[PDB]
């Protein structure tokens, strides 16, 4: 499965999650304009007031 990570200037990068990671987590920090996009094992959804993290089990579900 492939996900969508964010480089240093771009946010449309298609990476490949090894057989180890099959989850697509996309966290957004409406404070430090910083987001944690990548593949992980479990989910850590963070839907607060400024932060918004969403995990997926499909393809490029984090774009």
């Amino acid at each position: 499965m492939e996900c969508y990570r964010c480089g240093v200037s771009g946010c449309h990068l298609k990476i490949t999650c090894s057989a180890e990671e099959t989850f697509c987590y996309k966290w957004l920090n409406k404070i430090s304009n910083e987001r944690w996009l990548g593949c992980a094992k479990t989910c850590t959804e963070i839907d607060t007031w400024n932060v918004y993290n969403k995990c997926c089990t499909t393809n490029l579900c984090n774009t």
